[PDB]
This record gives structure tokens, sequence and C-alpha cells, in this order.
């Protein structure tokens, strides 16, 4: 009796050398792909190592998710150039996914915990119905991201296929949900084939128009309102956020969810958005320094802030310059009036509007 020990990575190699003579297959093997397209290894040992270091990331996603038969590959853009056009693999040192008909251009964080949260959520259902209290109650309390919710007849509605169509285009980053019960319909006030849009952190939904809709429409109208005016940074999708600059900057948010004066924070955050969801030109982004704990200490030491507190500045997204208002800790914290006055200062001494 020594006792059992925790899984541990085996070393055992699982990633696949994807190339000419093999890619078919491996398409055939797994349900769900994930392949790095990536650039030739370079003769100094900086980049050898950087390359080493994303391959057993791989490696360790691949041992936890060998069971469920999502399969992992690596297409170098030199000796596999070929299969890279057939698959359309564009963007250097990326990861692509491919489940059935669709491909994801992964923009998140290449860390083994984050890639296998998505990819968990990749092989699920694009659409979640609902039926009971439990999830509905689960829609309901969604507000960290965009969510849509459509009322069908049933599963074979025209209206219902166009809408999953719709769904598997923005899987698993943006969750659709429906409801086939007239009861349900009421309680969310949504008509027969009825789309209701919630933006994030926004109470009132945007009803898509000209019901009932096309799988186009749809599309069209998410793509319109993709950017949220309030948005958390969020490992799975970091990169795609920060690189949508709003005119080269972003209002960055830093607030702690689980500590009093960051969940304050938070809710003064959401009043400012909601008072602003129709102004285009403003996007603020909130990090939850919880969710990034290999960053705090170089955001602390180039932004020049204690992140134990919550903070609020505008970062200029070409060099990292930044401006932070100044909140003393032994006073209530602004009112979304007073961060908008500052965000307001800060703003008209810039190069627009
Ligand atoms: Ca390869
Ligand atoms: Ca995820
Ligand atoms: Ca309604
Ligand atoms: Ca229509
Ligand atoms: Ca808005
Ligand atoms: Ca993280
Ligand atoms: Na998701
Ligand atoms: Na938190």
């Amino acid at each position: 009796e020594e006792g059992l020990d925790f899984p541990e990575y085996d070393g055992v190699d699982r990633v696949i050398n994807v190339n000419a003579k093999n890619y078919k297959n491996v398409f055939k093997k797994y349900e769900v792909l994930a392949l790095l397209y990536h650039e030739p290894p370079e003769d100094d040992k900086a980049s050898q190592r950087q390359f080493e270091m994303e391959e057993l990331i791989l490696e360790l996603a691949a041992q936890v998710l060998e069971d469920k038969g999502v399969g992992f590959g690596l297409v170098d853009s030199e000796k596999d150039a070929a299969v890279a056009k057939k698959l359309g693999l564009t963007e250097e040192d990326s990861i692509y996914v491919f489940k059935e008909d669709e491909v994801i251009e992964y923009d998140g964080e290449f860390s083994a915990d984050t890639l296998v949260e998505f990819l968990l959520d990749v092989l699920e259902d694009p659409v979640e119905l609902i039926e009971g209290e439990r999830e509905l109650q689960a829609f309901e309390n969604i507000e960290d991201e965009i969510k849509l919710i459509g009322y069908f007849k049933n599963k074979d509605s025209e209206h219902y296929k166009a809408f999953k169509e719709a769904a598997e285009e923005f899987h698993p980053y943006i969750p659709f949900f429906a409801t086939f019960d007239s009861k349900v319909a009421k309680k969310l006030t949504l008509k027969l084939n009825e789309i209701d849009f919630y933006e994030a952190f926004m109470e009132e939904p945007v009803t898509i128009p000209d019901k009932p809709n096309s799988e186009e429409e749809i599309v069209n109208f998410v793509e319109e309102h993709r950017r949220s005016t309030l948005r958390k940074l969020k490992p799975e999708s970091m990169y795609e956020t920060w690189e949508d600059d709003m005119d080269g900057i972003h209002i960055v948010a830093f607030a702690e969810e689980a500590d009093p004066d960051g969940y304050e924070f938070l809710e003064i955050l959401k009043s400012v958005a909601q008072d602003n969801t129709d102004n285009p030109d403003l996007s603020i982004i909130w990090i939850d320094p919880d969710d990034f704990p290999l960053l705090v200490p170089y955001w602390e030491k180039t932004f020049d802030i204690d992140l134990s507190a919550p903070q609020i500045g505008v970062v200029n997204v070409t060099d990292a310059d930044s401006v932070w208002m100044e909140m003393d800790d032994e006073e209530d914290l602004p009112s979304a009036e007073e961060l908008e006055d500052w965000l307001e200062d800060v703003l008209e001494g810039e190069i627009n509007t």
C-alpha cells in the first residue's frame, strides 16, 4: 500500500507530424483536430526553446484529451506548405481547430489549461436547449459574454435550422440558446421565430429585426454587434480582444470580482457601459487579474499600479504607454459619473473626435 499517484504527464509523444502523406487519414481519425501551423526551426537556441515549449504544451493537452478523440498535429510552413494551402492555414505560429465542416482560428492563450477548456467547449453541441428551470436560470445568469436566444416550433423548424447554422459559425465563443417551450418563451418575452441578442453586461436585449431570420441575417447581425461596450479579457480569446483596439487605444479596467472592492468597481463599470451602450466609439476591457497570474507582475511593473486594488486607465496599444486614474482607497470608489468625467478628460486630450 503506497497510495496511487495523481495522473502525470507520461512523456509519451502523441502530437502528430502532419504531412502530405498522412493528413487525410489524420482528419478521418479525429472528430476534433487542433493543428499548430508553425515556421521551420531557426538556428538560435532561443527560438528552438520557444518551439520546444509550445510543442510540449500540445503534448500535455493531447494526453489529457486522448480518450475524447481530440487529435493534435504540427504543420510546418515549409516542409508542409501544400497541406497548409489545402487546409487554409495562413497565420504564422497559430493554432487552427477543425470540427466537422468548420475551421476555427484560435486566438487565445497558448496554455494547456486554456486549450483543453477550449477544446472541451468545441466538442459540445453548438446550440443549448432550454427546457427546465435550472437551464433557464443558467441562461439568465450569463453576463460576461454575448448570448443569443431564439424561440422555435421544434428542431425541425426551418428557422431553427438556420439558427443552428449560425450558431456553428461562432461556436464555441458565442453561446446560442433555443427553446421550443411556449412557457419558456413567455418568460423570455419571445414570439415564435424571434431571436433576442444580449450584449455582454447588458440587461435589455436587442431583437434581431425582420424575423423569421435567415442564417445570413443572424450572422450579419452578430458580426455587426460583435464588440460589446464592456467586454472581459478571457484567456480563450485574449489576443482577438486586444487586437480589436479603439483607434490605437483601449480603456482598461482591472477588477478582481472575488474582492469586495473589485466587485463594487465592476458594478460601477457595468453602469458606465449601460449608460453609454449606444456609443460605438467606446469599448472598455475588463481584466480580472486572478485570471492571468503570470501577467500580474508584468502589469504592475509596466503600468506602475497595484493590482490588489481596482484600476482604470487608457493604454496605447503601440507602445504600452498608459495613464491610470488616481483613486484613494480610504474613500468610496469613484461614481460612474466620475469615471466618465475622467475618461473624457483623458481622451479629449487625444488625436480623435
Ligand atoms: Ca508536419
Ligand atoms: Ca473555453
Ligand atoms: Ca421580447
Ligand atoms: Ca428575415
Ligand atoms: Ca453597446
Ligand atoms: Ca491565464
Ligand atoms: Na463558450
Ligand atoms: Na476574481
